[PDB]
């Protein structure tokens, strides 16, 4: 099982683990977790997190081979279960979370998106185009001692949790584009 391998003390997550577009898993919704976690969900969102960290290390991404990234999703693991690891580096971190059973419960009219576009893990090409989502979230989510947070999101870490959403709900990040007119910049969509 992939949690089972995942989660085994010896096991350093690194490229090898992270599924590619055309696996199921990235198209299914993944499961809440229950609480108490066990110990096994517990230590799945900290190796999620080591990887993210270890990603942005750039002696330890040259040894790993690591793709150096802000997020990362339990089922881009090819574990279906909503679990969330982000960590958006300060220009130490502007934002470090392991976020169990994550929710939008507002946002705002006004949508977003990043100018540069956005890549993914478990997407091997390029799509150009913006990306369009929200651009201010509240997000609720449990910690691992299943205390509730609830957070309010803008800018670039905003559009981050929500491309990990999206994962857990099955959606990858050029369904928000509009192939049409990628460039496209509708009233109300702010370009970052
Ligand atoms: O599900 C999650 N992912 O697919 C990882 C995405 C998540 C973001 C995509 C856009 C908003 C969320 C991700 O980090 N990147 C995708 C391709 C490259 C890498 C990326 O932008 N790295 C960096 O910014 C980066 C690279 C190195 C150091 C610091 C930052
Ligand atoms: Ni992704």
């Amino acid at each position: 099982s992939a949690i089972e391998r995942i989660t085994k003390a010896a096991h350093l997550i690194d490229m090898n683990d992270i599924i590619r577009e055309g696996n199921p898993t990235l198209r299914t919704v993944a499961e809440e977790v229950t609480f108490p976690l066990s110990d096994q969900e517990i230590i799945l969102g900290e190796k999620m997190m080591q990887f993210l960290k270890h990603s942005q290390d750039p002696v330890m991404a040259e040894k790993m081979g690591l793709r150096g990234g802000v997020g990362l999703a339990a089922p881009q693991l090819d574990i279906s279960k909503r679990i969330i690891a982000v960590l958006v580096p300060n220009i130490a971190y502007d934002l470090e979370a392991i976020m169990y059973n994550p929710k939008i419960v507002s946002h705002s009219v006004q949508d977003a998106a990043l100018g540069e576009g956005e890549g993914c893990l478990s997407v091997d090409r390029n799509v150009p185009g913006y990306v369009v989502r929200h651009a201010r979230v509240t997000v609720d989510y449990f910690d691992k001692d299943g205390e509730k947070h609830r957070i309010k999101l803008k800018g670039y870490n905003s559009i981050v949790v929500q491309h990990e959403i999206d994962h857990i709900n099955g959606i990858m990040f050029y369904d928000r584009i509009n192939e049409k007119d990628p460039f496209a910049v509708k009233d109300g969509l702010l370009i970052l």
